[PDB]
């Protein structure tokens, strides 16, 4: 049944564990939301551009340049897609211990207790106040995308989804997608005699697509006594390993064999003279067999080009970059280390006065990482003790210039090359992503896990149907309206599969475990916690706690 | 079910397609609206007239007489009848290339989600406020016309149809319809001593007809819980094709033979003499076979009356004329070229200033087309290099008037005459229309492509039933009452059939295109696309760009 | 599902110097004929 | 931010120091449009001739 | 005759003399010496820039499939015998697999 | 140039190298990463599982 | 061209190809085994491996 | 000629017939040969490669 006065929906935001066999858990999480959803600001899809002409006029500011082009929509969508939204700290925290390997099986969602309300003003003598009363027979239009027909459009990337917080209420996130407008913009240095072209070009007949949602899809009509649930959706991808990798391109294989065992704690073992030694090499013209010049089965991550910038018709861009181990050299761009700036809502604090909160994520698989300034190349034919001629430092100028250096332009990616896949986060982090249509795919996408192999789950909008007042012209540039808004509550549910940790190793593993409050670390407990007044924080989890062996 | 707080319907615009065999598709256009609907401004019926003593009083304007008589009514319609409301224009670029021919099959209607508000004033002080609130039990009265009782009235006329952008809201059309006064009106030129009859006659016996929507039909009561639905209804029609004729009178049958081929890409090919040539003629007295003088099977479209005004009891009026092709001559009248005034909802651009936007609508089919200056008559018997006076030219006088030509008064329609059924136009063009009741009929309605042999579909009438107020009067000239407003929303599904076209030419056809932005041809893609603040325009798409083999 | 007209390969009236004039898929006086590239691919797509 | 008041003025965007995103930059806090992480690398810089 | 395909696919394109490289730590406004310009020589030779060498193919890396040509474009081709096989042959929209 | 030069990229093809009778290894284990080697560099062949 | 992570500096492998004319073993990556009298060497000779 | 048909929501079977005259000529050696094409005007002079 249903009706006004009739709740149509239930809350149910816990975590539920079930083990359906050797190893094998079936996770399913429930997360409950109240949304708040306002009339939107205009009635009609508008066409609008950002051109800046502050930043990009003046020289060498090339890297700030947000110019672009898009549609305005007035629906706005429900975007449930963050690890942050399904699991509390501590479900994260059981997880990332406790198992090796997690993969996605389905999702649901519903809609119900849908309740619009309008706003009056009155009396405006001394001051105003607003009477707030229902509206019963109003409605809100609901439209999901299964077909996948429009833009998609992650929320995450503004972080626009869901709070994270269950019994905070939260807002949707208005739906909008890119338009192409064929930008134009020229190279300088900082300071530097000449113009800068900075112009944008007009609509093109071959790439112009304008898509409505109205016209795209089928609109349901909620009204008070209403609710709306989507079916199943099942998801098709590879599940992704929770355990790290230490074991660099230097510790795979058999080591060599030492003389004889130490005599004492403090002495080194010795090794069979690299003369004499017995391997397998590709340097040629040297007897040798040495631990760094040995062969190895492949080539563990890859140096990369970084801070890097191509320009496409759309404009210059910095190429992603493969999220690796940050070696002891600190450097955290040639190893593309993620970093977040997000809002109280996600994450921060309620007690920062600042607008945002913004952290670097190092990544952890400390295997892959490259430490850029002691790579280095030499010449052909090799030689021991090459002279400054014979080899390629990271110190020395290219190009003549003085912070431009090999390690910049150089790319190592080849068939030899390994690397493990990046790694979830728990605040802040996307949890699934949908495949680009392109016919030769990327073998990851970087921010997102979980990649939908041929159809990705369906985008949610909504918006309220207008409330018009007496007077109401078509033909009018002006659409007066009854001030509406509206709260609707969002379930869903999605499973998961996970296989629990073998630990066949005799010392203990490493754990995320909470840590008394006073010291200093990261897990010191407090930031867990409440504060007197509420102020509640919510930080980024290391993942992947436990060693691996890759080989 | 239903009640107040569940909704009773859904919102689906999208168009569908399916293939049932070779070559054949059923194109099924869902088309819905929220549709805002006024307490009528009379509660009585009412018979006026319009008279215009300025405009023809004064010599020579005749033409613009607008006097007539008209009963109105409190009901409004809901006219789903124009191309522009049912499908996007890229869904009419899609038909309009791949098929040949298209047919009407169904129509389905639907109400729902009545509601229906109210409005108060306070408190006066400082500046009113409005409030607004609902009503749950007041009603919205609904009545379809099956049977074609009532006069039918297309909306479209005045361009009143239902708005063709689905997210916005839309109005309906009040309804009204012609009554008989039995105008006079006299013939003056522009400066002309006399006088101007100009009267208009009593109500006569014989000829008036009065019609109410209550004695006629029955009326359905909608609360914010009932919803009504149309029943199936069948069209009964001819297929229209939708590939032009490019092929004229003198482009039938086979050509002439050549001599012999040419010997360069420049130089013109020969025929034999035509005192030697063999073929069929209808002139006498000479021998000759010439490409204009052959004969041919059929005349291809015909000359005709143009602005020519016929005035029977009602009033002078301009007789139609068949949409022909615009020959090079640009004379738009003589080819009856329509021409459309519409408003921003219909079309237009909300950034123009100006009330309305017109646009000219030039015929395809090049094939039926008349240069009017260059038409000729000829004495009998026929002779070559007629002298002035053998030859009847278009540039001579007529009755001794500077103007008048004998192409004005010239009528060619015969038996022996053929030309092709005009075109749909995508915005503003009305779908379909119902057949005249007189005996003898004509062959085509000049605006609609479809007409319903037996039946048309119904008439959608709807007005809001009164709220009156504490005290009433039955007896007392004024009426007060509720100020009162409602909304609903209109969906309904239109079923079609069409067929693939085969494409045998060698050559590329022609086809619709969108066209890059910065050059000024028609099908600058920046016109289908929104500006920044919203502002968007509809323009008439070509239709038929395929060209077709007549004969 | 686009609302706009979608782009497609038309061709074009002689005398204007466009690479879709359609005296090019014609015969000439003397049967010359000629046989150029056409662009494919006409209708956008979306990526992503 | 807002809607932009007539069709010829260009929309405006959150301060790229205060905006909220994603991104591979290192010791600047910044988002912008440029800079900001995608999903994949779409064509590729390739040796040529 | 002679006839140049410029393919079609907007997406994938790369203007050359745009693209450069940023030094790190990265800067907003970077000097001369921080960022590596396209004008710029290289092996102090004229014509010779860093975007002639220089190679971004990668993990991350999506490109579309290019299209057939109506006249002149070869329909089909054979994959070549080789153990380990390129993702697509240049000039064949297909390739039969055995 | 040729010593940092790599053109690796989509049109690539190479031949899987060779078998050596003595001191050849027959067979080798795959790495546990996700993203893995097209071919080991000493082994002929590669156990998947 | 050696690389170094945590571990230390190490050359990456190179895929074996023929060694062109130019007889340059490094680039195309031809491997070079050293062995003892048991896998191999002749039991005539004086030298370790 | 070439026809189309369709097989249900969507899907086209295209088949297209083609058809020509072929002219053969007696090959103008009825044996097989090994030829070499070397430049020595071209890439003789430098830089022509």
């Amino acid at each position: 049944g249903g009706g006004v006065g009739v709740s149509t929906g239930s809350y149910d935001n816990q975590t539920h564990y079930k083990f359906l066999g050797d190893g094998w858990v079936e996770i399913t999480a429930y997360s409950t939301r109240m949304v708040h959803l306002n009339m939107p600001k205009s009635e009609n899809y508008c066409r609008v551009r950002v051109h800046n002409t502050n930043d990009t006029g003046t020289a060498s500011h090339m890297a700030m340049d947000d110019a672009h082009e898009q549609i305005w929509t007035p629906w706005s969508l429900v975007d449930a897609n963050a690890w942050g939204v399904w699991f509390q700290p501590s479900d994260w925290q059981y997880i990332s211990n406790n198992m090796i390997h997690i993969n996605l099986h389905s999702l649901d969602q519903e809609l119900f207790n849908v309740v619009i309300k309008t706003v009056t003003e009155q009396n405006t003598g001394a001051e105003a106040i607003k009477v707030y009363n229902n509206d019963l027979t109003a409605a809100m239009m609901v439209a999901l995308d299964s077909n996948n027909i429009l833009p998609y459009t992650p929320a995450i990337d503004n972080q626009e989804t869901l709070g994270f917080y269950p019994w905070k209420p939260t807002i949707p996130s208005p739906y909008r997608y890119y338009f192409s407008c064929d930008r134009n913009l020229s190279v300088t240095y900082k300071d530097e005699a000449g113009t800068i072209t900075d112009t944008m070009g007009l609509a093109s007949g071959l790439n112009s697509q304008f898509f409505t949602i109205e016209n795209t899809q089928r609109i349901n009509l909620l009204r008070t006594g209403d609710e709306y649930a989507t079916g199943t959706y099942y998801f098709d991808t590879e599940p992704i390993r929770l355990t790290h990798t230490w074991q660099t391109n230097r510790h795979l294989g058999q080591p060599p064999q030492i003389t004889e065992l130490p005599s004492s704690d403090t002495a080194n073992a010795t090794l069979t003279a690299r003369g004499y030694r017995s391997g397998l090499t590709q340097i040629q013209g040297r007897n040798d067999v040495t631990e760094a010049t040995r062969v190895r089965p492949a080539q563990v991550g890859f140096c990369q080009p970084h801070d890097n910038f191509e320009t496409s018709r759309a404009g210059p861009f910095k190429v992603p970059v493969v999220p690796a181990d940050i070696t002891q050299g600190l450097d955290h761009d040639a190893n593309g280390s993620l970093r977040y700036t997000y809002d109280k809502q996600h994450g921060q604090s309620w007690a920062s006065q600042n607008n945002k909160d913004r952290y670097t994520w190092d990544a952890v698989n400390y295997d892959s990482g490259r430490w850029t300034n002691n790579c280095f190349i030499q010449s052909v034919p090799f030689t021991s003790e090459p002279n400054a001629n014979q080899i390629l430092t990271n110190r020395d100028n290219l190009a003549g210039k003085t912070d431009i250096h090999f390690t910049n332009a150089f790319n190592s990616y080849g068939p030899l090359t390994a690397f493990p896949h990046p790694a979830p986060i728990y605040p802040q982090g996307q949890i699934w992503d949908k495949e680009l249509d392109l016919e030769h795919k990327p073998r990851l996408h970087t921010q997102a896990p979980f990649v939908c192999k041929n159809n990705a789950p369906g985008q949610l909008l909504v918006r309220l149907a207008p409330n018009l007042t007496d007077q109401y012209d078509p033909n009018s540039s002006n659409l007066s309206r009854i001030v509406t808004y509206g709260t609707f509550f969002w379930k869903g549910k999605l499973t998961l599969k996970a296989k629990m940790r073998p630990n066949a190793t005799w010392n203990p593993v490493f754990q995320i475990s909470a840590t008394n409050q006073g010291t200093n670390d990261y897990m010191s407990i407090e930031r867990w916690l409440p504060t007197a007044t509420g102020n509640i924080t919510n930080v980024p989890l290391l993942s992947r706690p436990v060693a691996r062996n890759t080989y």
